[PDB]
DNA sequence: CGTCTGCTCGGCTCGAGTGTTCGATCGCGACTGAGGACGAACGCGCCCCCACCCCCTTTTATAGGCGCCCT
């Protein structure tokens, strides 16, 4: 860490072998791969609504032009427009 | 006037639903090939019947040879 080093003996190693999958993942521009991309950002837009001090709560476009730098501000203009002046 | 944020609108992409076509076994059906059994006719064999020829005797002349019977 950014204190120090710090040791530990491990006695057990596992090896995994072939993954069975359970979970699907999405293709590159599929529906659930947007569906996804759009609902993590209002996710991110909430929480950091929940996070805000003042009252009303308010936010930064910038903080989450940090979080998502390749988004188009266009898509966070929309996620914003639902609850958001 | 320039920047930024939001709102609307347009275009592109992808996913889902449906309908048509084809093949995927397929589940019967038709139909010919393969294989003894029974009845009728023939030829065919077997049996029976018919036909023909000789044997039963008598006679009579006549004679050589073989066998038997009582004198």
């Amino acid at each position: 860490t950014r204190q120090g080093y710090y040791i530990r003996e491990l006695v057990d190693i596992f090896v995994v072998g072939q993954q069975c999958p359970l979970f699907e993942v999405p293709g590159p521009n599929s529906k659930r791969a947007n569906t996804h991309i759009r609902d993590f950002l209002q996710v991110f837009i909430y929480r950091l609504f929940w996070k805000s001090k003042d009252r009303p709560r308010r936010i930064r476009m910038e903080d989450i032009k940090k979080a998502f730098p390749s988004h188009s501000e266009s898509s966070i203009r929309k996620r914003l427009k639902l609850c958001a002046d």
